[PDB]
């Protein structure tokens, strides 16, 4: 049905932020964002592409299972968490992109195209660098075209082996309590302007599930922590978190 | 190797409680315990059967999925909690009986008996009712027999699909974020004495996964927070959590 809900502007607007949150309700099948418009402008999607990324390299062997151990190359970044050995799980968890870098190289262009063709990915186009298009290629996806890929994915319906599917949700997992259940991914885009925050997913709750996409213009890294609390306090005021 | 770490009892002390807290460190290999010998005793698995009900289930069609919907049957009992509509999920979660007792009937005594002998799972005894042998019968498990089970499901080693496993694992989720993943499954032995309280799973982390069991004795309901509480205890004193 997809209504709009001006009254979360103020959640970044006290952040002297602008973004987007989208809300999809699975049980009611109706959809709620603050702008309709951004809802389904298309933006790089960055590291929120790890998680067709992985899909592609679990179903084409690149990647055995999530305990497969991904050895650190040795040289030292700017990032603290990058600089160890890392799994899928964690390779995600700190949106660890060299290691996933090594998995594009492997899958290839041909391969990846095609699976992003039947994913229904985004724009599907992976123009630029096979190891960095998500960063600064060709590949576009908006808020509303990330539900209705996680919505295919939460049911196992990708054209990828259900295994495939689970192990990534699996990876996807971000907070849990006797409240509710979050997997999402985290992601940030600063190569090509606008620099925006993103974080995509759903709540699953004990009668419900809310799939959930949004993004936020984020000129810096210090206000990253933003795409949660945002996301968290649109939560709160839909009674949908404690 | 096993080593006794008799410590941990002051946190049993403390509460008024007697019980046995059994860990695995899964990369060195290591187990410690504050009581090796009841961590050796076999007791009822009470609700902590669902693990192994689960697989089953899944395993032989009986539930489709974790999505799968069972109705309540109408009969009003003194848990809130189960008188509603649950899935798998659900079910788990609130450690909803008559859900796990149709299970049962439909697995039927053939197969579960096949099916706990493949899991190696405590003396592979169902006497009694196929409905409730988990509670009143003669099935008996250890602590440690528990986490030797936990540690075959978690690397996909039990004797059914890869499917059924990663579906009751995603079930046993309990409590996650930025620090640790926790898997688990409560439990309550009443209907046999010693009245005793379960908690069996995992911590996951990020460089390592600590598997543990745990039973305490149980004479009142008042003191199942216990549970947990007593078994966070000896996960800060070992610096595993915060």
């Amino acid at each position: 049905e997809w209504q709009e809900n001006k009254s979360w502007n103020a959640h970044f607007t006290e952040h002297k932020s602008q973004g987007v949150v989208v809300l999809w309700n699975e049980n009611k099948q109706q959809g709620f964002t603050n702008n309709l418009k951004r809802a389904n402008q298309a933006f790089l999607p960055a590291s929120t592409f790890k998680i067709p990324n992985s899909l592609i390299a679990l179903d084409l062997g690149v990647v055995k299972d999530e305990h497969q151990v991904f050895k650190w190359d040795g040289q030292t970044r700017d990032i603290a968490t990058w600089n160890r050995d890392h799994n899928l799980i964690t390779a995600m968890k700190y949106s660890v992109v060299p290691v996933y870098q090594e998995f594009a190289r492997q899958i290839g262009e041909a391969r990846m195209s095609k699976m992003l063709h039947a994913f229904d990915y985004g724009n599907e186009d992976i123009s630029g660098n096979v190891d960095s298009f998500w960063l600064d290629g060709g590949i576009r996806i908006s808020a509303t075209e990330q539900i209705s890929f996680l919505r295919k994915l939460y049911h196992n319906k990708l054209h990828v082996s259900e295994r495939s599917q689970r192990i990534v949700k699996q990876a996807m997992l971000t907070e849990a309590n006797g409240d509710y259940i979050i997997a999402a991914k985290t992601g940030y885009s600063t190569r090509i302007e606008p620099k925006i925050g993103w974080w995509v997913g759903w709540v699953e709750l004990d009668d419900n599930v809310w799939f959930f996409a949004m993004n936020m213009d984020m000129p810096t890294s210090d206000g990253l922590g933003l795409r949660q609390a945002i996301t968290k306090e649109v939560l709160k005021q839909e009674k949908i978190i404690p």
